[PDB]
């Protein structure tokens, strides 16, 4: 079970140790492309790179690099593109990826500024009348409308391929209340955010993978993907409590390094799942 496992681990101050076990067991693959000198300025952090085998390739012939990894969960039959918060010079690449991968939704789990520094570039327009044009990738982005709520904001955006004049609707799911330090006391708001994403169909098969990101695209992004996949898995199994979240994180890490960066995010993940399951069945 995972319910009791939480018990055993929690009332034993074992989280820190469990997390370390994962780190030690986690997969390790080459990130050659990410380390090429010409891509140095396409990476926010020198210690956070995508494995070559699962990296997303931009369809351009100049440089197909972008710091983004395709996490492909076979059993749960769900795919996610985890990426770093874009940089002032990679916003065009970012939206090019959304277009090419036919993504329907973009999930943001951080704020543009946190701790007095920029953790992500302002990659989307804040005003309907002030659209954005990414000349390098020939794309136009317009803010159609947004619904601001207590712990998160949902925006309707229009992305247009200026080259073909084709347009699409992208939904921006911005969790705006992640705490300055640690993790949310309760996963309730986080769960509602997730369900809201699910409801839109952004995580469904008839669309490309959702694009998920925070700053490095491994920590908060990891809790989101881990929670979703675990919840979905419990829906497909005869024995829901057989789902081993640690096993799921380890599988996920085969596609992108460092998913879930602290014992806290790991614990929060268990919480989100455990609670999410109860809510779904009442
Ligand atoms: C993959 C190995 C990670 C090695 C550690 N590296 C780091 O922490 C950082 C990159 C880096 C990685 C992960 C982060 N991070 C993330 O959730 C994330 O943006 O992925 C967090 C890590 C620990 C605790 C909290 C958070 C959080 O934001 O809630 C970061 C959050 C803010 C700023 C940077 C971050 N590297 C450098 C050079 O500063």
């Amino acid at each position: 079970e995972m319910e009791k496992e939480f018990e055993q681990i929690d009332k034993s101050g074992s989280w820190a140790a469990i997390y370390q076990d994962i780190r030690h067991e986690a997969s390790d693959f080459p990130c050659r492309v990410a380390k090429l000198p010409k891509n140095k300025n396409r990476n926010r952090y020198r210690d956070v790179s995508p494995f070559d085998h699962s990296r997303i390739k931009l369809h351009q012939e100049d440089n197909d690099y972008i710091n983004a990894s395709l996490i492909k969960m076979e059993e749960a039959q769900r795919s996610y593109i985890l990426t770093q918060g874009p940089l002032p010079n990679t916003c065009g690449h970012f939206w090019e990826m959304v277009w090419e991968q036919k993504s329907r939704g973009v999930v943001m789990l951080n704020r543009v500024m946190e701790k007095g520094s920029l953790k992500c570039a302002q990659y989307w327009p804040q005003k309907e009348e002030k659209e954005m044009i990414f000349e390098d990738t020939n794309l136009k982005l317009t803010l159609i409308s947004e619904d601001i709520k207590s712990y998160y904001t949902v925006r309707q955006l229009e992305l247009e391929n200026l080259t073909t004049q084709e347009t699409r609707e992208i939904l921006h799911f911005h969790y705006t209340t992640w705490p300055d330090f640690g993790v949310p006391e309760s996963p309730a708001s986080f769960l509602n955010f997730l369900f809201k994403v699910r409801e839109s169909g952004s995580l469904s098969p008839e669309h490309g993978p959702v694009v998920v990101h925070c700053s490095a695209g491994i920590g908060r992004s990891g809790t989101f993907c881990l929670a979703d996949t675990c919840l979905l898995l419990m829906d497909k199994r005869k024995d829901p409590s057989s789902v081993d979240i640690k096993k799921v994180l380890l599988e996920m890490r085969k596609f992108r390094m460092g998913l879930i960066q602290t014992a806290d995010q790991l614990r929060f993940s268990y919480l989100a799942v455990i609670e999410g399951a109860k809510f779904i069945m009442g």
